[PDB]
């Protein structure tokens, strides 16, 4: 009971694209990606843990905006002229690990709903892919259909 | 995933009984009104994949029952006996734990964590006309919202 609908920078690195998130972005094996992991609290609970990838051949240098208070949807935005026309979310449920349970504060093994986000532009043009983790006695979803 | 509810048939029972406080709250009724219980589940294949209970008020859709049967489609009896037809619905997902009767009908563990929706449908006016809760069990289902 506490309703999403359907920030603390942790950490931000340049890494490699592994093979499901080269699938999700449609780009070549092993491209740079900017991995960016954060903390999204209510109140000093953790409530989201958030793991983005953003291709870096598409916003070259886009790490060097990175930090605390930062909007990457303005960054994409003012930087790059990129605004996200739609979006695809899958949710389950995972179980988590020993990063999960240090930044969820949580313990090993404890069930989260995991959504798995593909943000697109203009002609489905993926841009960015999320995967935020919570924990399931945290939050409650709200779909109005 | 696994089998793909996205977001956005075999009758078990149908009861008449009194209103619980949250299903009429959710309905907008008087305390202990009549309603329907309407318990059905949905197989994969020979997987039990959704476990429905829905609460329809019969002070609004009189001898509804009646019409209950296996293959039915109730959107079909609102329509055509009662002339309603949905416009919205209001939808909550949360995880709760199988109980007895969950564990015998989703084939599961007693304690199973499974998907919970809650769900309010609604007419003209925003008139709620009944209420379902569907439960999931976690490991079989995936929800698509786009």
């Amino acid at each position: 009971t506490e309703n999403l609908y359907f920030h603390h920078v942790l950490s931000h690195d340049i890494i490699p694209a592994s093979k499901p998130i080269a699938e999700k972005l449609q780009i070549q094996p092993e491209s740079p990606v900017v991995e960016l992991k954060r903390i999204l609290y209510n109140d000093d609970q953790p409530l989201t843990f958030e793991v983005t990838h953003y291709p870096l051949d598409l916003f070259p240098g886009i790490d060097t905006f990175i930090a605390d208070g930062v909007s990457m949807h303005d960054i994409l935005k003012q930087q790059y002229k990129v605004v996200p026309t739609h979006n695809t979310k899958l949710l389950n449920v995972v179980y988590a690990q020993q990063e999960e349970s240090k930044y969820l504060d949580c313990d090993i093994g404890d069930a989260l709903f995991e959504i798995d986000k593909t943000a697109f532009t203009s002609n489905d043009q993926p841009i960015y892919c999320s995967l935020f983790l919570m924990h399931t006695n945290r939050v409650t979803f709200t779909i109005n259909s």
